[PDB]
Protein backbone atom coordinates (compact mmCIF):
# COMPACT_ATOMS: atom_id res chain seq x y z
CA UNK A 1 0.00 0.00 0.00
CA UNK A 2 1.11 3.58 -0.58
CA UNK A 3 1.85 5.43 2.64
CA UNK A 4 0.97 9.00 3.52
CA UNK A 5 2.75 10.54 6.52
CA UNK A 6 1.69 13.75 8.29
CA UNK A 7 4.53 15.46 10.14
CA UNK A 8 2.99 17.64 12.83
CA UNK A 9 3.79 19.97 15.71
CA UNK A 10 1.42 19.83 18.66
CA UNK A 11 0.29 23.47 19.10
CA UNK A 12 -0.18 24.59 15.51
CA UNK A 13 -3.40 26.17 14.21
CA UNK A 14 -2.83 25.56 10.48
CA UNK A 15 -1.81 22.01 11.28
CA UNK A 16 -5.40 21.49 12.46
CA UNK A 17 -6.89 21.80 8.98
CA UNK A 18 -4.26 19.61 7.41
CA UNK A 19 -4.82 17.00 10.13
CA UNK A 20 -8.56 17.01 9.34
CA UNK A 21 -7.86 16.67 5.62
CA UNK A 22 -5.42 13.79 6.14
CA UNK A 23 -7.83 11.96 8.45
CA UNK A 24 -10.62 12.46 5.91
CA UNK A 25 -8.52 10.93 3.14
CA UNK A 26 -7.40 8.13 5.46
CA UNK A 27 -11.04 7.11 5.84
CA UNK A 28 -11.90 7.67 2.17
CA UNK A 29 -8.98 5.45 1.08
CA UNK A 30 -8.98 3.05 4.04
CA UNK A 31 -7.52 -0.27 3.01
CA UNK A 32 -5.88 1.26 -0.05
CA UNK A 33 -3.27 3.44 1.68
CA UNK A 34 -1.66 3.60 5.09
CA UNK A 35 -1.48 6.86 7.03
CA UNK A 36 0.99 7.65 9.82
CA UNK A 37 1.14 10.73 12.05
CA UNK A 38 4.62 11.79 13.19
CA UNK A 39 5.03 14.32 16.02
CA UNK A 40 8.25 16.19 15.21
CA UNK A 41 9.13 16.76 18.87
CA UNK A 42 8.31 13.22 20.04
CA UNK A 43 10.16 11.68 17.05
CA UNK A 44 12.88 14.14 16.04
CA UNK A 45 15.03 11.43 14.44
CA UNK A 46 12.33 10.65 11.85
CA UNK A 47 11.83 14.33 11.06
CA UNK A 48 15.61 14.70 10.80
CA UNK A 49 15.92 11.76 8.45
CA UNK A 50 13.31 13.22 6.12
CA UNK A 51 14.58 16.82 6.36
CA UNK A 52 11.30 18.03 7.89
CA UNK A 53 11.68 21.52 9.28
CA UNK A 54 8.28 23.14 8.76
CA UNK A 55 4.99 21.66 9.84
CA UNK A 56 2.46 20.59 8.57
CA UNK A 57 4.32 18.53 6.01
CA UNK A 58 2.85 15.56 4.22
CA UNK A 59 5.13 12.94 2.60
CA UNK A 60 4.25 10.04 0.34
CA UNK A 61 6.12 6.74 0.22
CA UNK A 62 5.72 3.75 -2.04
CA UNK A 63 7.69 0.52 -2.15
CA UNK A 64 9.75 1.81 0.73
CA UNK A 65 10.83 4.88 -1.29
CA UNK A 66 10.09 8.57 -0.72
CA UNK A 67 7.95 9.83 -3.61
CA UNK A 68 6.86 13.37 -2.84
CA UNK A 69 6.83 16.02 -0.13
CA UNK A 70 4.19 18.73 0.38
CA UNK A 71 4.82 21.73 2.65
CA UNK A 72 3.37 25.14 3.28
CA UNK A 73 -0.15 25.61 2.03
CA UNK A 74 -1.63 22.15 1.47
CA UNK A 75 -5.03 21.31 -0.04
CA UNK A 76 -7.16 18.18 0.02
CA UNK A 77 -7.13 18.08 -3.78
CA UNK A 78 -3.31 18.03 -3.90
CA UNK A 79 -3.11 15.10 -1.50
CA UNK A 80 -5.95 13.18 -3.12
CA UNK A 81 -4.37 13.45 -6.58
CA UNK A 82 -1.11 12.03 -5.22
CA UNK A 83 -2.99 9.16 -3.60
CA UNK A 84 -4.66 8.37 -6.95
CA UNK A 85 -1.29 8.42 -8.76
CA UNK A 86 0.13 5.67 -6.48
CA UNK A 87 -3.07 3.63 -6.67
CA UNK A 88 -2.81 3.43 -10.45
Amino acid sequence: LPVMVLFRKDNDEEAKKVEYIVRELAQEFDGLIRVFYVDINKAPEIAKKYNITTTPTVAFFHNGELKSVFTGAITKDQLRDEILKYLG
